[PDB]
DNA sequence: ATTATGACGCT
DNA sequence: AGCGTCAT
């Protein structure tokens, strides 16, 4: 009862970019604007692979990880920008760059953690108890809140997708207490205030639209985010979970969609996120261990604790390149020649990152993958990182993985390699 | 031949 | 440390 904690303490939103890498191709080329487009790399192989899609390609079925020739199978008109290639690899510097441009944005609005190259959460809590205190109790007018929706609303006594929206919005609205500083729907509502306002800048300094979600927590926040896109937010209530999990497949809560997902499903023979609260939580943690189950237990009921760490800037930086099928890395002086790429690229954005960030990575890790094996990464090594230096770099990573080579002959290299991977990590203050 | 990343957990 | 998982 009394003692029940609800997870209601914090005001948490995540923002994520609408297709952001064709936003970003879209802003620089207007051609491109308000057309069936995606992005591509490579362009060799079957047109190339398709890593971002316009809303108006995906209405053709056009979707991530399909080869462009393929897709243009289902949308003849469809338009592609290429991903830049240099050293003999895709290089993503111009989304990296266009990142930095948002996170910058939002970051005067409160503190943020960068989640991806294109979201961040953002802990609202401190800005909301400040903008509570400036509406002196003042309602909050559906004009504040105008690409917002709520999760769960309208409900009992409508043909239009907008309509809809303003009608579970005005009953929302028509229900709020303001009287009460406290109160988490409130406290959710005014964040999802500052949201539109943090939207709208996004918008305004850069070109790109983006949308939110507005909850008590990082997990719900994202689930949230994705309820309504594109160019619109979404507010999750603690009253809407019941409902909403009540029909919720388990695997699109962040952290379920893999393998600890589908346990849950065939352990406890469940399908939706909200059956889990019929377990205790001595029974998940049987099952799943300590901490998944503790998560697990809080999550069902619309809680979680994690915090929105407070970090900007990625925590490594890294430089990897596939080699398949029968381009695998089968002699010496190739194995060093792409070791070199990799490393040129990576001592170009070190060198950046630390004139702009005051910051040296001291450990690069190198790693590889042979023919065969289709884990991700066959063999990691590190070693120290003393120089912001490629062919030192590349002798170094070198140096680590040559023993790899079960070749009996010193210019041949086998297995093949089908993966290399520089990273740089391990950062100091400088 | 679903590529190029990036964070965090386990032991 | 080196591996695995999950994610975008
Ligand atoms: N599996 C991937 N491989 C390479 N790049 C990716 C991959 N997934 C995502 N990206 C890149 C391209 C995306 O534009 C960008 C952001 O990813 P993501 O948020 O999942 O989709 P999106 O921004 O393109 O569309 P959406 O509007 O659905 O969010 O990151
Ligand atoms: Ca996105
Ligand atoms: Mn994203």
């Amino acid at each position: 009862g009394p003692h029940m904690a609800t997870g209601q303490d914090r005001v948490v939103a995540l923002v994520d970019m609408d297709c952001f890498f064709v936003q970003v191709e879209q802003r620089q080329n207007p051609h491109l604007r308000n057309k069936p487009c995606a992005v591509v790399q490579y362009k060799s192989w079957k047109g190339g692979g398709i890593i971002a899609v316009s809303y108006e390609a995906r209405a053709f079925g056009v979707t991530r990880s399909m080869w462009a020739d393929d897709a243009k199978k289902l949308c003849p008109d469809l338009l592609l920008a290429q991903v830049r290639e240099s050293r003999g690899k895709a290089n993503l510097t111009k989304y990296r760059e266009a990142s930095v441009e948002v996170m910058e944005i939002m970051s005067r609005f409160a503190v943020i953690e960068r989640a991806s190259i294109d979201e961040a959460y953002v802990d609202l809590t401190s800005a909301v108890q400040e903008r509570l205190q400036k509406l002196q109790g003042q309602p909050i007018s559906a004009d504040l809140l105008p690409s917002t929706y709520i999760e769960g609303l309208p409900q009992g006594p409508t043909v239009q997708k907008e309509g809809m929206r303003k009608q579970g919005l005005f009953q929302w609205l028509d229900s709020l207490q303001i009287d009460n500083l406290t109160s988490p729907d409130l406290q959710l509502t005014v964040g999802a205030v500052i949201v539109e306002e943090m939207r709208a800048a996004i918008e305004r300094e850069t070109g790109f639209q983006c949308s939110a979600g507005i909850s008590h927590n990082k997990v719900l926040a994202k689930l949230a985010c994705g309820l309504n896109k594109p160019n619109r937010q979404t507010l999750v209530s603690h009253g809407s979970v019941p409902q909403l999990f009540s029909q919720m497949p388990i695997r699109k809560i962040r952290s379920l969609g893999g393998k600890l997902g589908a346990s849950v499903i065939e352990i406890l023979g469940i399908e939706y996120m909200g059956e889990l609260t019929q377990f205790t939580e001595s029974q998940l943690q049987s099952h799943f261990g300590e901490k998944n189950g503790s998560w697990l237990y809080a999550m069902c009921r619309g809680i979680e604790h994690d915090p929105v760490k407070p970090r900007q800037l990625p925590k490594t930086i890294g430089c990897s390149k596939n080699f398949p099928g029968k381009t695998a890395l089968a002699t010496r002086e190739q194995v060093q020649w792409w070791l070199l790429q990799l490393a040129q690229e990576l001592e170009e954005r070190l060198t950046k990152d630390r004139n702009d960030n005051d910051r040296v990575a001291t450990q690069l890790v190198v790693s590889i993958r042979v023919q065969g094996d289709k884990r991700l990464s066959s063999l990691r090594r590190c070693c120290a990182l003393t120089r912001y230096d490629a062919h030192k770099m590349s002798h170094d990573a070198f140096t680590v993985i040559k023993n790899c080579n079960t070749s009996g002959i010193q210019t041949e290299w086998s297995p093949p390699l089908t993966m290399l991977f520089l990273c740089a990590t391990k950062f100091s203050a400088s």
